[PDB]
């Protein structure tokens, strides 16, 4: 069976804002919901579609960032990361 997660608060609420609708999550998971949430709020860059534009949003605080790059995958997982219960 895959591992399951646990979201910290923060990261919590911003998967439930976004539909989720329980406390553990596989990676794969936290990871579409999280896309989601980039998606409607519209961060993504408009020339540049990679690049995910946090300085004006809650997000970046909740991953330490301005910007980040959907292709930088060890850092995504990172900034998830200290958002998970250890
Ligand atoms: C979950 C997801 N599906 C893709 C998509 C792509 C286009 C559309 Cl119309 C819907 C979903 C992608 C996306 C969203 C927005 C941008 Cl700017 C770039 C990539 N994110
Ligand atoms: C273009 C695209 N690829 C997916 C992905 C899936 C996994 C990873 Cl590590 C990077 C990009 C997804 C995404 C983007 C950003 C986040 Cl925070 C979550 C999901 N959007």
């Amino acid at each position: 069976m895959e591992k399951l997660v646990q979201p910290t608060p923060l990261l919590l609420s911003l998967l439930k804002s976004a539909g989720a609708q329980k406390e553990t999550f596989t990676m794969k998971e936290v990871l579409y919901h999280l896309g989601q949430y980039i998606m409607a709020k519209q961060l993504y860059d408009e020339k540049q579609q990679h690049i995910v534009h946090c300085s004006n949003d809650p997000l970046g605080e909740l991953f330490g960032v301005q910007e980040f790059s959907v292709k930088e995958h060890r850092r995504i997982y990172a900034m998830i990361s200290r958002n998970l219960v250890s």
